């Protein structure tokens, strides 16, 4: 009798046990959803990590920059869920920006080849995934992507902020296409989460200046948030994604839900 | 095993069977919530209307302009739910603007005494209700109010648009105070709903010009909405309010959720 | 050969030599404008203060809460500028909120009579002034009001923030009416300025807590602003108001121009 | 005694007599500015077109995708304005999106190679130009770029809307870097202008459906604008760019000024 009882949902973006997608997958399974998982490059690691989920789920390879992977995706998902069955939900939890684009060097020194790779994976792929999966989605379905509020500039995040501004625009166009299938498209703008990569940045992987800036930036959320913010807890973010995958927000599309403790609503 | 199983929720704003609050109350009861209702002026009518809800609920008198009604509210609610029990949710579904403020005459011709009455009932009362009820709310609780997107000016809505801009500001301050109690505060910005008063305006109760403008304004929503908009169906709005009252959006506060078919995200 | 050569402009809001309106008036006169000034309550003080402006200007009494003052305003201005002449510009630099509404006590403890007085003077009066003066304004004319960004909640500003949210909504409706006369209506959202009242608040006139919060709040602007922010210098704000009064922003109306050093565009 | 008397300004983006940059260049020269022009690919055509400007100006070749052109730009500008002299202003009026990205085919059918080329020219190049020219800019200087409001999705504009969302984000980061030189960075969001390319689209160059959608979209501006909108008149847009290049908006940076007749402030 869970929130997502009987729903078939595809979850992308698991790489480690600290991935936001790992927590989305765990909460969705606790709420009765039947999952299909997609992974990039390190498939042996991803299978070993996902063995720790409450229930066993099939794992499919998906590199969003690979045209062949995207062209065969719908057929591979149909084989995993069985003929005559369709998806009720899709979770995009994919992001990447080369070090040159995220504070290892000044904003002006990031080459366009690096920025373009980052925009392909972080923004264009949201449209790529919707194109591939909408023909195998049921009416009343839901597509959810992960965002980080880019309305104002900030230190070190640099070109990844630009990629998120592009993603928010892409989401509004995806909602127009998804609407024809009776499917909603929305993003969850989360507060900062201490994943393995974020902890490494704070530890100085992109230089001391960038590390100090990210640490101070992350600390501002708990101070501003009227209900506080715990960067070591991904469960409130996972619950918000599940709310959008459910039948309980049926009139919301092309939109952004903020799971940030209310920090974006307060100046100080 | 409903979305709101075991929750004690106060619902204000029922006047007829077409009130948005009537639909919020019905959905909340179908989802296992135990309600307390508040009504203004026509208590015999409200009792007769609420006899049609799935379950019987106690009805309390509340005029938000009456200081005595607000001062005794917490004690009257405690008597209705029993000593030692507290509320888990509060629904503000209250609004009013005199005819002079809503298109019966030009924008510049509305006297301040009329505008002030409208702002008292539609915006200040959101803070009044939170002040009265937060001392009897449990941690993890939720306060929800009804909004109509006022970010851009529009024909005929006139000073009620100004009252909604004030309400959105009030909501951000209420979230600061509610946070100290472990309580969230949010608004649902709904698309237009054909209540008795809205149908009367379309029928020309505020003059032909205002009626023609409101009819054309309301018709724009379904055209712009990627998933469409049915002004004769309040159920998607009621479901969204219940989503905010639940434990499934635990990191959202001082915010606005749009239940408008995605119309605010599209230009044409 | 100044920016405003030959223009007839009404400037409201002068009380002391630290008033934002005093600096707007000085810059407008240096740029060739012919002024008419309006003052409230302390007319002997205002005449003595305005004797320090580069040129002598007629001073008229205007209490925005007084219906008689507003009804006679157009006739009194016509007498001052001469029959057959009209205004090219209007500056609204009026604001007030009782101490109960600005941090001397908690947000929930401000009585509605006090909040209503504050909203009348700070927001409704923008519509009152436009109603009185549009019949004596030339096509190509400009109305400008003073704003303080209220999109996010902040400590101590409390109900004055709510009044500014209402003012921004009022400005969008005033633009609809002013457009029929070929007149623009806009607001300037300024960064914090150390006027006599603001210095007194920092000095603890509204209590130590409010003073400490306002001081820290004000200090954040210079840190966030890419070009910095000097709270002791009103000249950049006065120049921005003159830009809107000129013929150089002819396609901007119902809008907000930010003269805050770019602080609102940066998170940290 | 013009608005820009004695200022040295670089203007990019002239291709025909209908280019927005042609009108910016003409108004800047009428206001006393000394110009340097940059052109792409068709240099013989651009020289012939710019012979019609009020004053003769040097023309330099600049393809924003060419690393060599950008590396030599500052030296070539210094040679044109003379040693010991620096620029006071820079105008970015550059945009491009392949037909696949602007309605000749569905949104999902635009290949990433085409979208990436469009984002390089329309958004990344704003950062490229600032990097090349800031070392030869005077304190008090100004950088201005051209925008088209992308906050909401719209028919046919498709991936060019996504490119504008990226440009707005880039502008906020450019303001951080430019601030170190005492230079402002802002965008002008203009209403639709009937350039040669826009007239060809309305005439069906990108298919009948796209043409019909663009014509209806463009027609909405004049209806919504409180002061109206003339798509055949670029002079109000050129005046707004000159206002930002002047000393009259000295506290505005990382921002957007809307020269759209106030259309973005009104729903209907
Ligand atoms: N961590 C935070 O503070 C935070 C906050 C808000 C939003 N987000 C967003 O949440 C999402 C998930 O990030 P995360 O923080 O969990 O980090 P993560 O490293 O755990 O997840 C990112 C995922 O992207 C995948 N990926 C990269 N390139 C790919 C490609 N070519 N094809 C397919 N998959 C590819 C990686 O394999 C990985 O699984 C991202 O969109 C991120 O921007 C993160
Ligand atoms: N109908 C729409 O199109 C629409 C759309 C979005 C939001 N809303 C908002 O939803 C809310 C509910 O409105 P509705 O459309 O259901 O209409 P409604 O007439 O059914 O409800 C408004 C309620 O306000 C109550 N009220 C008025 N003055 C009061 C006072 N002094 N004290 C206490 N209660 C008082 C009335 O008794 C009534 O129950 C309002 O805030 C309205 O602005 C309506
Ligand atoms: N000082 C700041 O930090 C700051 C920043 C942004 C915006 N503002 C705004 O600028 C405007 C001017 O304020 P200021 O800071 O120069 O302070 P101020 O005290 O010098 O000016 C406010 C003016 O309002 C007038 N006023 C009050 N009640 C009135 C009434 N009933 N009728 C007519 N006039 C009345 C006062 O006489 C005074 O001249 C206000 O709208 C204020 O909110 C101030
Ligand atoms: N026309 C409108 O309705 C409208 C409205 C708002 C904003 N804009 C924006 O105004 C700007 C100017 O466009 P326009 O409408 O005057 O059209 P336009 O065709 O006259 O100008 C665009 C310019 O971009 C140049 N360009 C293209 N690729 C280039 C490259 N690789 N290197 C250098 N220059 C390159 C072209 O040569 C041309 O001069 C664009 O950013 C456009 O998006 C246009
Ligand atoms: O989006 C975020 N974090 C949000 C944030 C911003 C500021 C402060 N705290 C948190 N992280 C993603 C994670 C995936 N990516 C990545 N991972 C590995 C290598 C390269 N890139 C891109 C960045
Ligand atoms: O907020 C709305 N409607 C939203 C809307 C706007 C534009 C087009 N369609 C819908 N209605 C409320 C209802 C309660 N009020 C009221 N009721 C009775 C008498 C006076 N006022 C105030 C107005
Ligand atoms: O709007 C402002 N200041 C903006 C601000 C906000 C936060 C930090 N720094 C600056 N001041 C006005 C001034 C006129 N008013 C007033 N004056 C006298 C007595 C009562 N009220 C109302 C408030
Ligand atoms: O940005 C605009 N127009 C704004 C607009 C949007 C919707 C309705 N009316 C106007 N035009 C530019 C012009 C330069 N570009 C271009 N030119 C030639 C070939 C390819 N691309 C890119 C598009």
């Amino acid at each position: 009798a869970g929130l997502l009882d009987g729903k078939r949902i595809l979850v992308s973006g698991i790489i480690t046990d600290s991935s936001i997608a790992f927590h989305i997958a765990r909460v969705a399974q606790e709420q009765g959803a039947q999952l299909v998982l997609t992974g990039f490059d390190r498939l042996r690691l991803i299978q070993r990590i996902t063995d720790r989920l409450p229930a066993k789920a099939p794992l499919l390879e998906l590199d969003v920059q690979n045209e062949e992977h995207l062209a065969s995706l719908a057929g591979r998902v149909t084989e995993a869920i069985g003929a005559g069955n369709k998806l009720d939900g899709v979770v995009h939890s994919i992001g990447f920006m080369p070090q040159t684009g995220m504070g290892i060097n000044p904003f002006f020194d990031a080459p366009y080849a690096d920025v373009s790779k980052g925009i392909h994976i972080s923004a264009y792929s949201y449209a790529s995934m919707a194109k591939a999966l909408l023909p195998i989605m049921n009416p009343g379905g839901s597509i959810v992507g992960m965002d980080f509020d880019p309305s104002r500039a900030m230190p070190a995040y640099n070109w990844m902020t630009v990629a998120k501004s592009a993603l928010e625009s892409v989401n509004r166009f995806v909602a127009r296409e998804a609407g024809k299938y009776g499917v909603r498209s929305n993003l969850v703008a989360a507060g900062p989460i201490r994943t393995l990569a974020m902890s490494a940045i704070v530890g100085g992987a992109l230089g001391e200046e960038a590390g100090a800036q990210i640490q101070l930036l992350e600390e501002g959320w708990d101070q501003r948030a009227p209900i506080g913010w715990n960067m070591k807890d991904a469960t409130p973010v996972a619950k918000t994604v599940c709310a959008l995958l459910s039948d309980w927000l049926p009139a919301t599309t092309g939109d952004i839900i903020y799971a940030d403790g209310g920090a974006h609503t307060q100046l100080l």
